[PDB]
């Protein structure tokens, strides 16, 4: 296009970097009363700018020049700094950049290319997968005991499905419905069935036996969840022949049970909006991985995604954002008005869809802190015009952070809560929690009030105040609280809120040690947004380090406690979770996700000495033609 703008890495030190930015006027015409604006993830340090005056929120930069006019075919130069080593990664640089200027009186906008920035220290390793066999039963995750017979099991679409329970008839309905989406194969229910669910009350729950023979398959199980990942093995363990319309299983005889209880994937909805659609599929993708728990992040400073009637302004204003929308534009789509949300009742339907699969929902909406979305569309209710109390989040904003003062706060929390309370059948509700920006309320004038009716000598004790108030409220609409780690600290919640641990294992066992319900969800292993490989191309963030999948499978939580070890009572089980800054579509999801998500499932389900690397490459290998039939863009292991 016309407009060009080029990012080069000028200086590298310890906790140090400079940048050259050069903008590239390629027009015929001048450029009058101009302004630069683009996506950049760090902050920006603002003395260090060197030709021009930088805003910073969030992401959003707006660079205006020392000069009134750019000419045609002239350049506009400026350097700026950061506090940080060494960038590694193209996506490092500028997601989208984008000019205002004045034409005749009259404002234009214009798109601007931006040149992958110029590293200066890429990676020169490269993460290598070795070359693997194809294993002939491609089960992910590995059944904890798994024996195959010589002989093999080969049947029409007349075979027929039998049901002797009532505890089948979820996972029946979703094989059917699976084997017809991925192969067109079309099964029915018999009561003469070759196909048989059978009830074995003397199994735990999510454990099932699953036996192939010359001329009929038995699935035994003593739960709806049984059945389900019963279910999600035999899909990966048929075979379908082409020039016969025919499937085959080879003869074997399994039995299985889940490692942990809680096995999640949590997916960020706030930073971009993904479809209903989306959604769903990527619902159906975890159970395929016998996951039981999709963890659904609604809420964060980038959207409000989640519809609540009493308070229409949350999605109306919060769902959407761009340079003629209340709230700024973050991350990409600067030019144009970027947004989306989920009804109640297309949530209702998500719900329904996921309980067919054995999924659990649970619902997250982050207080006290980030809150930017909720603010912007509850001004009158939520802000304290007196406040002038100054931070900075770790995301670069300072007007992000609900007030505990503010009677408007409660009235919103408890709107917001009945409504998800009501909406959400799961017993649980996440409330973010998330560690408030230093010295945040220092300055407010009805938070100063409040801190001597309560006592409180320092001001983060109003944070606990406020989550008190959540959980008090929670339990009165018949929910447990959900919480990150950083409720733990002080008295902010109580021993029945669930604390979500992605600092360490060391620091989740502490907290397990307190009293508190734990899930693990450690940012160095479970992060599916940070990079795949070393190579400067690859998509994603490296701040927890780059995760490739060997290092993915390389996790094992709690090898070093024992299996007897009381502790293991506290730990609810292990998440996953993508956060979205630099995803928003389903191909750039999907490459993220896969293959990771099937070593996570494995960590999640699969015992510690039923677990190898060779052996767990060789069924990724044979698994990757079903996920190809799906047309799921998994990022290749072997290319
Ligand atoms: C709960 C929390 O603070 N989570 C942050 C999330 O906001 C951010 O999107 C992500 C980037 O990888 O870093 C996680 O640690």
């Amino acid at each position: 296009s016309e407009y060009r703008v080029d990012l080069v890495v000028l200086s590298e030190q310890k906790q140090n970097c400079r940048f050259g930015l050069t903008f590239h006027n390629l027009s015929d015409q001048d450029l009058n009363s101009w302004g630069l604006t683009f996506a950049f993830d760090r902050y920006i340090l603002p003395d260090s700018v060197s030709n021009g005056q930088l805003t910073q929120i969030g992401s959003f930069c707006t660079l205006k020049p020392e000069g009134i006019v750019l000419a045609a075919n002239h350049h506009y130069y400026c350097e700026f700094s950061i506090g940080s080593n060494p960038f590694r990664y193209y996506s490092d640089g500028f997601n989208e950049a984008m000019i205002d200027f004045v034409v005749d009186g009259q404002p234009q906008r214009a798109q601007v290319d931006v040149t992958p920035i110029v590293l200066a220290s890429p990676y020169r390793e490269r993460s290598d997968i070795p070359a693997s066999l194809t294993h002939a039963q491609p089960l992910l995750p590995k059944p904890n005991h798994i024996e195959v017979s010589d002989h093999s099991f080969t049947f029409d679409e007349q075979a027929g499905v039998a049901i002797y329970t009532d505890l089948a008839n979820s996972a029946k309905a979703w094989l059917l419905e699976e084997l017809q989406r991925i192969h067109q194969f079309t099964l029915s229910s018999s009561n003469s069935g070759k196909i048989i669910f059978k009830s074995n009350p003397t199994l735990d729950e999510g454990a099932y036996k699953l036996k192939v023979s010359e001329e009929s398959i038995k699935i035994e199980a003593g739960s709806s969840s049984g059945f389900t990942h019963a279910c999600a093995t035999l899909l990966q363990l048929l075979k379908r022949d082409e020039a016969t319309k025919t499937m085959e299983a080879v003869c074997c005889s399994i039995i299985d049970s889940p490692r942990f209880r809680y096995r999640g994937m949590m997916l960020d909805c706030a930073r971009h909006f993904h479809s209903v659609e989306q959604v769903k599929r990527l619902i159906n993708l975890l159970a395929h991985y016998k996951l039981n728990t999709f963890h659904w992040h609604l809420t964060d400073d980038e959207g409000w995604r989640v519809e609540i009637k009493s308070l229409p302004q949350l999605t109306e204003i919060g769902a959407w954002r761009g340079i003629d929308e209340t709230i700024e534009p973050q991350y990409t789509h600067l030019s144009q008005r970027y947004g989306g949300f989920y009804t109640q009742e297309e949530i209702r339907d998500v719900i329904a869809f996921a309980e067919q699969r054995g999924i659990t929902i649970i619902p997250e909406i982050d207080v006290p802190g980030h809150c930017r979305a909720a603010i912007k569309s509850l001004p009158h209710l939520l802000i304290e015009a007196e406040d002038t109390t100054e931070y900075r989040s770790i995301q670069h904003y300072n007007d992000n952070v609900i007030n505990p003062a503010l009677p408007g706060s409660y009235e919103f929390i408890d709107k917001v809560l009945e409504e998800i309370a009501a909406l959400f059948p799961a017993p649980y509700v996440h409330i973010g929690a998330d560690e408030v920006p230093n010295g945040v309320w220092s300055k407010s004038p009805a938070c100063q009030a409040l801190m001597e009716q309560l006592g409180y000598t320092d001001y983060k004790e109003l944070q606990g105040h406020f989550l008190r108030h959540a959980e008090d409220k929670l339990r009165k609409l018949g929910k447990r609280m959900l919480g990150w780690e950083e409720a733990q600290h002080g008295n902010k919640v109580s021993k029945d809120t669930v604390i979500y641990s992605w600092l360490s294992e060391e620091a989740a066992l502490n907290c397990a040690r307190q009293g508190f319900d734990v899930v693990l969800q450690p940012a160095q292993t479970t992060y599916l947004d940070m990079t795949q490989d070393y190579a400067p191309e690859e998509p994603g963030v490296d701040w927890a380090n780059p995760l490739p999948l060997e290092k993915a499978y390389n996790y094992e939580p709690l090898a070093e406690v024992p299996a007897d070890d009381p502790i293991r009572k506290r730990i609810w089980g292990i998440q996953t979770a993508l956060w979205c800054e630099i995803i928003n579509n389903p191909s750039r999801m999907d490459y993220m996700i896969f293959p990771r998500l099937t070593a996570m499932a494995e960590a999640c389900w699969t015992e510690k000495q039923h677990r190898d690397w060779t052996d767990y490459l060789s069924r990724l290998k044979g698994h990757l033609p079903l996920l190809d039939l799906q047309g799921v863009n998994y990022r290749k292991p072997w290319k």
